C-alpha cells in the first residue's frame, strides 16, 4: 500500500532550483546529511540521558556511510531519534516552509547554495547529486517506513518490509550518472575530513568487495 503526496508548493520550488541552477560546489551536500544525521544522533541522546529505556532499539550511536557502485547508491546511515511517519510527510521532520522563504531571500541577498543548511532544509541539498532519494526510517513511537522522490513534484510513503533498522535513518542517494565520483573512496574520505572533522559521533566509511 503506496500512498502518493505532493510536495507544498515552497517545497517543490526549492528542489527545482537545486536541481536546476548552475552551482558546482555539489560536494555540499554530504556535509549537510551527515549534520542532519549528527542532529538525530543528539536528540536521542538527550531522551536518553532522562529515560535509558529509549535506547533498549540500539545503544551505538554513530554513522555509516555505505557506497555501492553496482547500484549507484551512497547510503549515509545513522542510528538517531528516527522520523514518524507524520514526520517524514511533514518535510522529513524540518520547518521547509519558512526555512525555504528564509533561503531564497537569502540567495537573492548574497548567499549561495552551500549555505542551505542555515535554513533547516540541508536534506533537499541531496538532490544536488541524486535523481532519486530513498529515506528508510525507524523512531521509537512508530513503525518502519520508506519515504522517497525523484522530485517532479510528489513523493511517496510506505509501510518498509525490507531490512530491520532497529532505530535511526537510511537515505539512499541514487546518484546521478556524472556524480558517481561521490562512490569513491578517497573523495568521500577527502569532503569528510574537510567539512566534517568536527562531527562528534564515529564516520565509518565501508568499503566494496
Ligand atoms: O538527512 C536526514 C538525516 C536524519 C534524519 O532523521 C532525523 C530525525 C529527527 C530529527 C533530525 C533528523 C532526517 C534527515
Amino acid at each position: 500500500e503506496v500512498e502518493t503526496f505532493a510536495f507544498q508548493a515552497e517545497i517543490a520550488q526549492l528542489m527545482s532550483l537545486i536541481i536546476n541552477t548552475f552551482y558546482s560546489n555539489k560536494e555540499i551536500f554530504l556535509r549537510e546529511l551527515i549534520s542532519n544525521s549528527s542532529d538525530a544522533l543528539d536528540k536521542i541522546r538527550y531522551e536518553s540521558l532522562t529515560d535509558p529505556s529509549k535506547l533498549d532499539s540500539g545503544k551505538e550511536l554513530h554513522i555509516n556511510l555505505i557506497p555501492n557502485k553496482q547500484d549507484r547508491t551512497l547510503t549515509i546511515v545513522d542510528t538517531g531519534i528516527g522520523m514518524t511517519k507524520a514526520d517524514l510527510i511533514n518535510n522529513l521532520g524540518t520547518i521547509a516552509k519558512s526555512g525555504t522563504k528564509a533561503f531564497m531571500e537569502a540567495l537573492q541577498a548574497g548567499a549561495d547554495i552551500s549555505m542551505i543548511g542555515q535554513f533547516g532544509v540541508g536534506f533537499y541539498s541531496a538532490y544536488l547529486v541524486a535523481e532519486k532519494v530513498t529515506v528508510i526510517t525507524k523512531h521509537n513511537d512508530d513503525e518502519q517506513y520508506a519515504w522517497e522522490s525523484s522530485a517532479g513534484g510528489s513523493f511517496t510513503v510506505r509501510t518498509d518490509t525490507g531490512e530491520p533498522m532497529g532505530r535511526g535513518t537510511k537515505v539512499i542517494l541514487h546518484l546521478k550518472e556524472d556524480q558517481t565520483e561521490y562512490l569513491e573512496e578517497r573523495r568521500i574520505k577527502e569532503i569528510v575530513k574537510k567539512h566534517s572533522q568536527f562531527i562528534g559521533y564515529p564516520i565509518t566509511l565501508f568499503v566494496e568487495k
